[PDB]
């Protein structure tokens, strides 16, 4: 689990939005893994806008923040799972480090802010939606 709140927005993994979240629905894409609902108080995070390749991410499964190397974001093939058919999942980066289904949500940080949410992963991988395309975030 895990959101990233930044102005009167709150980005979560699409398989874990609520009910609440669809109810204040602002945008959502299945095959990037996200949605954006609407707050009503003022969030805590600050979005990156670069192209850094590495990071550090929240890792639930281990209590520990890992640091990572991670590819840029692209068209990557994901195996069905109990929320979605097989799929290419978009705007996705992987990185070698640990990580577990509950993981998702968990924040990807670099020097400049908040870069994605973990999405996905198996077998010593891990995969971050990417979120730094998402200009409107900020106005
Ligand atoms: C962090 O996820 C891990 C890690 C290790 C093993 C398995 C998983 C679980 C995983 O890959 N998914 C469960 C939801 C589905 C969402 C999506 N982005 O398509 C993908
Ligand atoms: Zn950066």
């Amino acid at each position: 689990s895990g959101a990233i709140y930044v102005g009167n927005y709150r980005v979560v993994n699409r398989h874990l939005a609520t009910h609440n979240d669809w109810a204040n629905l602002v945008w959502e894409d299945s095959s990037r893994d996200l949605l954006v609902s609407s707050t009503t108080a003022q969030g805590c995070d600050t979005i990156a806008r670069c192209d850094c390749q590495t990071g550090v991410y929240y890792c639930s499964s281990r209590r520990k923040h890992y640091p990572v190397s991670f590819s840029k974001p692209s068209l990557i093939f994901v195996e069905a799972s109990e929320y979605y058919p097989a799929r290419y999942q978009s705007h996705l980066m992987l990185a070698v480090g640990h990580s577990e289904p509950g993981d998702c949500g968990g924040i990807l940080r670099c020097q400049h802010g908040v870069v994605g949410i973990v999405s996905t992963g198996g077998n010593g991988l891990v995969g971050f939606a990417d979120v730094r395309d998402l200009l409107w975030l900020d106005e």
